């Protein structure tokens, strides 16, 4: 259990590059340097923006417990923590980054098979953390994080994104594993227009009143009416008349089994998976983990 | 499908770790097309039909079990370049000699189990290595080494049999008592075998009964194993399979067998700093 995280010294890791910053700190390349060796080990550390006190601490610890805590392929683990004046958590460093950047860069060499496999792989990383009844409350693109092009993994849940909250957390502050589900909506429409922002030039502070009206992001360029109107429905006002993941992963998977029936893009047939010799060399380079 | 034909235009060396007796070892860095990333990888660039090397390529390529290295990609439009996981600890001979105040039983005997749990594996496969000693066991982590560098034929005198000597002869049984040259180096933290002795002279005191002197560390038990790796008679000397079964057993009770000062303090790691090792450096199985 608790076994799962470990609490690191000042002295045995260092920040090398800034990477990003979100809404709550600051991520940086890092590298870990085991006591009393000599290699260092390259690891993703962000150190929070706000100083915390001892007593705070305490409430950092029990949820870094937890989030330690977590066994699934598509669900990122922490891997341990530095109790430093800010404090600083490490998890494993994914060079690929986060699925939003990779999108985008991406945005003319991206097949159908990807993207509906991504879609598949956040459903069955979601469900899991509904099954340990964690509720992520800021599922996003920019939170799938890359280990590899075919593996995706989900970070930063369990901790305002006005534009991925659905209603009742903008409204009422209310956070299930059904509101979850809007943000997956919101994050398959981010995919599927390539890291488009969503309702681009809609002030946030808006954002509920168009909603309410029954107003909702619009269909992809590339989404067929089978593939939107799954994003739609998790889009639903009333929370329990969204899908739910399992539903959705048997969904986009029944999809990705004929990909160009359900996506319609340009060039799709040159961009295919990677051959069963690219995978291997993948997986024994940057991926060793069971699925 | 186990091994990857590469162009030069998707990798580069970037800095030296080692030549031995059949290449140069870079670190290097794979950048794969239409990536944007830079995967540190180890080359290994050899010097001696393209087929061939590709058919002996793809039996290493071929190779799964945890405490053996396989080989990844291979390109071969200039210089045989060989490409494989990159193990910043580096080698088990170099790490015995940094850590040699730092390295307790449990270590050490856990080496021997997965040292000879691989050289079973490649008996399996019938692959002798012909180049077993510690510095052709990498670390992987502490906790976790791999035999590395078998079949490369395509000399050590002093980790060679001595049947391997007078008439080239290698067989896994001549691989056993490389096997027992390797321990010999663990147990003495790194120590070189018979040091200064030329190698011109070895077949002379092995057939004359001289062997390697008992580690000041080593029960006589531990002694008793490295001595019957050395017998004349390749078939009187254990099988791995039975050297997995003896380390196991002393690793069970290793102050009894390895004789270590402070050792009651050099314990493997907690399952914290393994689970920690693990999903940093160490996935697999
Ligand atoms: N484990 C990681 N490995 C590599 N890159 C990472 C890792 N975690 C985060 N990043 C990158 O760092 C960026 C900034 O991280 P973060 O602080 O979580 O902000 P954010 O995810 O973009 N927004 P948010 O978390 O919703 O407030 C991300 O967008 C990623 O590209
Ligand atoms: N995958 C690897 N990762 C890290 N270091 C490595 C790797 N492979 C080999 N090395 C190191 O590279 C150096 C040269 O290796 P190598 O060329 O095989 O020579 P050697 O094993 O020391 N002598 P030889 O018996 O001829 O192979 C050694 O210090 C090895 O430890
Ligand atoms: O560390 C996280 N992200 C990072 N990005 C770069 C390097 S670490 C994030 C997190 C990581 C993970 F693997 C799984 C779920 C997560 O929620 N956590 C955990 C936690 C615990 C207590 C206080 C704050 C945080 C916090 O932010
Ligand atoms: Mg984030
Ligand atoms: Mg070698």
């Amino acid at each position: 259990n608790q076994a799962l995280l470990r609490i690191l010294k000042e002295t045995e890791f260092k920040k090398i590059k800034v990477l990003g910053s979100g809404a709550f700190g600051t991520v940086y390349k890092g590298l870990w340097i085991p006591e009393g060796e000599k290699v260092k080990i390259p690891v993703a550390i962000k150190e929070l923006r706000e100083a915390t006190s001892p007593k705070a601490n305490k409430e950092i610890l029990d949820e870094a417990y937890v989030m330690a805590s977590v066994d699934n392929p598509h669900v990122c683990r922490l891997l341990g923590i530095c109790l430093t004046s800010t404090v600083q958590l490490i998890m494993q460093l994914m060079p690929f980054g986060c699925l939003l950047d990779y999108v985008r860069e991406h945005k003319d060499n991206i097949g159908s098979q990807y993207l509906l496999n991504w879609c598949v792989q956040i459903a069955k990383g979601m469900n899991y953390l509904e099954d340990r009844r964690l509720v992520h409350r800021d599922l996003a693109a920019r939170n799938v994080l890359v280990k590899t092009p075919q593996h995706v993994k989900i970070t930063d849940f369990g901790l305002v994104p006005i534009k991925w909250m659905a209603l009742e957390s903008i409204l009422h502050r209310i956070y299930t594993h059904q509101s979850d589900v809007w943000s997956y909506g919101v994050t398959v429409w981010e995919l599927m227009t390539f890291g488009s922002k969503p309702y681009d030039g809609i002030p946030a502070s808006e954002i509920s009143s168009i909603l309410e009206k029954g107003e909702r992001l619009p269909q992809p360029p590339i989404c067929t009416i089978d593939v939107y109107m799954i994003m739609r429905k998790c889009w639903m006002i009333d929370a329990d008349s969204r899908p739910k993941f399992r539903e959705l992963i048997i969904e986009f998977s029944k999809m990705a089994r004929d990909p160009q029936r359900y996506l319609v893009i340009q060039g799709d047939e040159r961009m295919h998976l990677p051959s069963p010799t690219d995978s291997n060399f993948y997986r024994a380079l940057m991926d060793e983990e069971d699925m």
